[PDB]
């Protein structure tokens, strides 16, 4: 019933009354704007355009405590991004004006924006435009925005679409806000581990529907993370752009979150995938795994967990060079050759076989590598690299008797392959060990922890469907190796 | 003047006299026995045989405080090993009887024996026989015998024959007394470093050519020490034997003495030599060098010294396998690839280029290896192992600018070879670096020199000690062979 001029005067007078401390007329307007999207009596676009243009023209007129309700009413306008082009434009301009003159409101506006991260990338274009603008104008805002990133992250139990959209947006935000890059990655990693751990405990609790839900969730999130990472970690980006930063944050988060947790079935594949993007990235990963595996001050647990990561990695990573593989075999054989020379004398001395936990861990890692790579170790002349046809036998006959203390199935498979390749002869030592067992010593309590650590192979097949397809190119299944 | 029976009664009566506190007759005898080897009036073998057989027959008769002088007189008999067969036999039997009934005298007998270590192996057979016997019967003796080993070691300044014989005997003693093995090796190492260090300081002082003395000394000792080690460290000896213990003590002594006492010209060749005896021993040495080179808590100095040991080793050790060499190149390239990825961002940040000491050290070690081994890195297909034709260039152009901070001559030789092999192009970066230097990244000139000195020192640069050089040829790559 209100004409363009009729509504324009109506608002102009409401502000004249606001100046003289009325607030009656303004509150009438603020109530009409606050009303839900579904309600037809809510302010229409025509009149909303007028209101916004008049308010934008002189924002100071509403800066008072008497104008606080009107401002909150506009900030809390339901589905404002769902507004028609010209109306949406006036709303954006209003907010832009508001948070420039009164930066206090940016704390409220940003909160709503971050809560919109559960919407698709196509639907959030203006939310990111606003975040980008004000994160630059008000850099101090990064603190509370980081807290919103955590507050608004969807529950594991929430929809896969909400979880997948929140990750898409967090990665988009990451692209214009480098300063928030590590917190975004930490938040993602922390949430992906939560999903993975719960999916495994739920599979362990069996011995159901929550398993199918968590599976498709974890699959859609990881596939997206590794796809985005494939884009960001490029030889051109390594040579110039933040190719280097992505690889570095994920390596840090692997050391701090993935490895220490250990018993996970999918998270570690972010590292498996990124590694294989370029030769140098597989070099850094290998050396990192070697360091953690053999560092002097690290706990025995960490060293055994890293050694299982090392062996599973060399075995499975398709993009690894013959020379990179032989590098790990050369390190392992050299390290083990030294352990026998320096330490075999300690075996018949006081103490049990638990003293040599680290020896069995390193020997298993090499045995596993040989199971998957034996074909590579045969040089042009038909001779064995690292003298494996003399090395293994030396180990297997040693006082440590690694066949007795390493993972039963790895030792059995190794014995099978090593006998075939005329490399080593284990079956008599295995016969002897089984017979002794039926009729050296290690404390049964701590013994199980070790058996458990050696049973876990981090790069054993991915069951998540899409992520599996993405990995084929970077993965060696037992069918290919054997 | 005395007949066999006349002397026999003369001693029998002296002991009867001794029972009634009369040491005059016994002391007359004890003075006759004490007399120097050179003196003709000293008791002759005929009469000495009688004395010893009568004393051996009932040692308890002389156990008293009144018989102490006679016993000391026999223990201190000059050149007793120079005695004729039957006379020497009676002397040995006497001593054997003496130290079995009265173990107190073994402390005196052993002292003389250890002082005889300056005599040749041919001349000490009975000294070792006696040591071996009583070290078993009186195991407690090992303590003071160890102290004698140190006390009696000849001076650097003493005859090369005395120094060479003392080492031969210490190694013989080592063969029957494993419990003393480590101390023997520590004593030898400590003494060989003393000679090496003095020879270098003496070469340093001129810019006394009496140095020729130290040269022939150090040469004769090392040649012997490594020859004996070649014998002891055998594949049979390693699988089940004391060959493991020899390699282990020398590796320990390398870590504790050789490596920290840097700037030595020959000592480290014990390690160079033993390493190359078998595949496994080189494996252990390599991994040990890698550990010290990159360990987190070690001092920067130790890491730079080990990195220079690593590079010189790979380049020089002839018995190394292609795969062992590529192993070190693979470790170095992988470690350096990571250092640029993780750390290049720190270069334009606060602090100087000294922060990256360790990067320069590791990059030099690889450059050096490539100078001597480039030919090996070209695979069957003609491609470069470890992508060296892409790797080097990446480092050389990095913010670290290693060409500016590593050893000038190694960088120059590397640049020469790398340009020839179409591997890397350094000469423009070198031109740029010389030009920037002429106008005047930054590094405090005080700490800078220590680094320049550490990078200039290559432990496996040629041996000048004449015999030891000949022994090494088989295990050594001179620049002439490499280039």
């Amino acid at each position: 019933v209100f004409s363009a001029a009729m509504y324009s005067r109506f608002v102009k007078s409401a502000l004249d009354d606001l100046d003289k401390n009325d607030s009656t007329q303004i509150g009438i307007i603020a109530n009409q704007v606050a009303l839900p999207s579904k309600n037809p009596e809510r302010i229409n676009d025509k009149n909303l355009n007028i209101l916004l243009d008049i308010l934008s023209s002189n924002i100071n007129r509403i800066e008072s405590s008497r104008g606080t309700f009107l401002i909150q009413s506009i900030i809390n306008f339901e589905k404002w991004w769902e507004l028609p082009p010209h109306t949406l434009s006036k709303y954006i301009y209003f907010i832009k004006i508001l948070c420039s003159s009164i930066p206090k409101w940016w704390q409220d506006v940003s909160m709503i924006l971050v809560s919109c991260f559960i919407l698709p990338i196509k639907q959030t274009v203006c939310h990111h435009d606003m975040l980008k603008y004000f994160l630059r104008m008000i850099p101090s805002s990064m603190g509370f925005i980081d807290t919103y990133l955590a507050k608004f992250f969807p529950n594991k139990n929430d929809t896969r679409r909400k979880l997948v959209n929140y990750t898409s947006n967090l990665l988009k935000l990451r692209g214009y806000c480098s300063e928030l890059g590590f917190q975004i990655w930490s938040l993602l990693i922390e949430k992906i581990i939560s999903i993975d751990v719960e999916l495994q405990n739920e599979l362990d609790e069996l011995d159901t529907q929550g398993i199918k839900e968590l599976s498709t969730k974890l699959d859609s999130i990881l596939t997206l993370v590794s796809t985005h990472v494939e884009e960001q970690v490029t030889p051109e980006s390594l040579e110039s752009g933040e190719g280097v930063g992505v690889f570095n944050t994920l390596t840090t988060l692997f050391k701090t979150h993935v490895l220490p947790t250990y018993y996970t079935r999918s998270i570690q594949y972010i590292m498996f995938h990124v590694s294989q993007q370029q030769l140098e990235l597989m070099d850094s990963f290998l050396v990192t795994l070697i360091d953690i595996s053999f560092a002097v001050n690290e706990a025995a647990e960490k060293k055994i967990k890293s050694l299982q990561y090392l062996g599973s990695y060399i075995a499975r990573a398709k993009k690894l060079s013959r020379t990179q593989i032989i590098f790990v075999a050369s390190y392992l054989t050299s390290w083990l050759n030294r352990y026998v020379i320096e330490r075999e004398e300690e075996v018949d001395q006081r103490g049990g076989m638990e003293r040599f936990k680290h020896f069995y861990a390193a020997f298993q890692a090499l045995c596993y590598i040989f199971c998957f790579r034996h074909n590579i170790f045969r040089d042009t002349d038909g001779n064995w690299e690292c003298e494996l046809d003399k090395f293994f036998q030396r180990m297997v006959i040693s006082k440590f008797n690694p066949l007795k203390f390493c993972n039963e199935n790895v030792m059995l498979m190794f014995a099978r392959i090593a006998q075939q390749e005329s490399v080593a002869y284990c079956f008599s030592i295995i016969e002897n060990n089984n017979n002794e067992r039926l009729r050296s010593s290690w404390s049964l309590a701590t013994r199980q922890q070790f058996i458990d650590l050696q049973s876990y192979f981090p790069y054993d097949p991915l069951f998540l469907k899409n992520y599996k397809i993405l990995m084929k190119e970077y993965y060696i299944e037992w069918s290919e190796a054997s």
